């Protein structure tokens, strides 16, 4: 029985925009939960962030987490952008709302409920868990059931 919650995530998309999906594995309490869904029209980046979102939102108490992903988007966001975006009221240099702000605020709210340890894996060197996520993400995109509301060609 693990002393840390372990989460693995991946996202996939067939176009820009296109039908995509995500896969997430959550090792919580003494179970392994698997989340995966496809969306009819979305992007690779929204799907990546959605992976993280659904897994953290499943947590009911404050946890000590370790999140493993090979997503560059999440990494860039977490390590270089989010900090400056919270101080700027979630706007770009040119005062427009940041890209995927719906998702980044949503994620931001889920991150602040826990202690997070980020583990950036390499595309070709993750655990069997990351590969299973890649696999779920890809399966989901081939059979989209949901609508990705937040998506705009736009802002």
């Amino acid at each position: 029985m693990l002393k840390q919650v372990e989460i693995f995530t991946d996202g996939s998309c067939l176009g820009n925009p296109g039908p995509g999906g995500y896969g997430a594995i959550l090792r919580y309490r003494g179970r392994e939960k698997t989340f995966s869904a496809g969306y009819t029209r979305t992007t690779n980046n929204r799907m990546e962030l959605m992976a993280a979102i659904v897994a953290l939102e499943a947590l009911k108490e404050h946890c000590e987490v370790i999140l493993s992903t090979d997503s560059q988007y999440i990494r860039q966001g977490i390590t270089q952008w989010i900090h400056n975006w919270k101080k700027r009221g979630w706007k770009t240099a040119d005062k427009k709302p940041v890209k995927n702000v719906d998702l980044w605020q949503r994620l931001d709210a889920a991150l602040g409920q826990h202690q997070i340890k980020w583990e950036w894996v390499k595309g070709h060197a993750g655990h069997p868990e990351n590969e299973r996520c890649d696999e779920l993400a890809r399966a989901a995109a081939m059979n989209p059931t949901l609508e990705d509301t937040g998506y705009q060609v736009e802002v």
